[PDB]
């Protein structure tokens, strides 16, 4: 029933909480909670892994079976699916690696996509493992973004710290 609670506001539709998106999601029962997915949907690691492990695999079968018939994503690009038993749907989006030498314009094409639901539940794009600058990622998301976005960051270090370069 989208309840989001306990979050700050950096903008008028743009907020942020030092939690797990896992742990959010079964409080809220979010309408989209985001997937920060890889082009093939192999949910293997960070948040990827976390929903899929939390849907006891129903996303990871799922996903299988639309590869099998559509192919890969496009990095920036995205694919609605079920949400099983954490929302009503998962936007699943590509945002691009840069530690593989994925091109970190194309952050902007992947925030671009929650612009299609008024509101979602979302980790921070290309962070962690990815490699962009995160506090770029979150920049990013607030210039992009005009629909409601609840972001859910698992590492208080990382929250802090954009926090603090937010409100300078
Ligand atoms: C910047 C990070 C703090 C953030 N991670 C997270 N952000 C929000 N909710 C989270 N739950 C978990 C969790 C819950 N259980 N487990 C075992 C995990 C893991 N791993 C992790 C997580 C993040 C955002 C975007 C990402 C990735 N990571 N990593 C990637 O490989 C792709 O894109």
């Amino acid at each position: 029933v989208n309840s989001f609670s306990g979050y700050l506001k950096l903008t008028d539709n743009v907020y942020i909480k030092n939690a797990d998106i896992v742990e959010e999601a079964k409080k809220v029962k979010p309408t989209v909670v985001v997937n920060a997915a890889n082009v093939y949907l192999k949910h293997g690691g960070g948040v990827a892994g976390a929903l899929n492990k939390a849907t006891n695999n129903a996303m990871q079968v799922e996903s299988d079976d639309y590869i099998a018939t559509n192919g890969p994503l496009k990095v920036g690009g995205s694919c609605v699916l079920s949400g099983h038993n954490l929302a009503k749907h998962c936007l699943h989006v590509v945002g691009p690696n840069v530690n593989k030498g994925e091109d970190i314009q194309l952050l902007k094409s992947a925030y671009e996509n929650f612009n299609q639901h008024e509101v979602l539940l979302a980790p921070l794009l290309s962070a962690g493992i990815f490699g962009a600058d995160p506090i770029h990622s979150l920049r990013v998301c607030v210039d992009t973004v005009r629909t409601n976005v609840y972001l859910a960051v698992f590492d208080k270090n990382l929250y802090d710290k954009l926090v603090s370069s937010f409100l300078e």
